[PDB]
């Protein structure tokens, strides 16, 4: 996958998280970012197309990433879209129905440069990219 300008979608509802990750996602140069504060935000941002790789937080109000996630994969023109799950506190039950519902990975915040590039490799490297 050497399309530096993949196009990521950073939902969170923390602002200084979304500029965390925009700023990780700069530094392994990725700079084509845009940012979403919950899930319908998010959808609103992916109906525009273009996108090439959504990056979630698992916890938000009004459409959770879990939500989200099943609408991504539900609708026939982003069903392919890789979905990085992203959470504060790893645990097995969440781990699991993040899979059930097509999580491409899930990834422990805060997390390194080093850590995002790595999930993001093995992403790309799963999903054939
Ligand atoms: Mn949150």
């Amino acid at each position: 996958m050497a399309d530096k300008e993949l196009k990521f979608l950073v939902v969170d509802d923390f602002s200084t998280m979304r500029r965390i990750v925009r700023n990780l996602l700069k530094e392994l140069g990725f700079n084509n970012v845009e940012e979403a504060e919950d899930g319908v935000d998010a959808l609103n941002k992916l109906q525009a197309g273009g996108y090439g790789f959504v990056i979630s937080d698992w916890d938000m109000p009004n459409m959770d990433g879990l939500e989200l996630l099943k609408t991504i994969r539900a609708d026939g023109a982003m069903s392919a879209l890789p979905v990085l799950m992203v959470t504060a506190q790893a645990k097995k039950e969440n781990i699991i129905a993040a899979a059930q519902a097509g999580a491409s990975g899930y990834v422990v915040k805060p997390f390194t440069a080093a850590t995002l590039e790595e999930k993001l490799n093995k992403i790309f490297e799963k999903l054939g990219m």
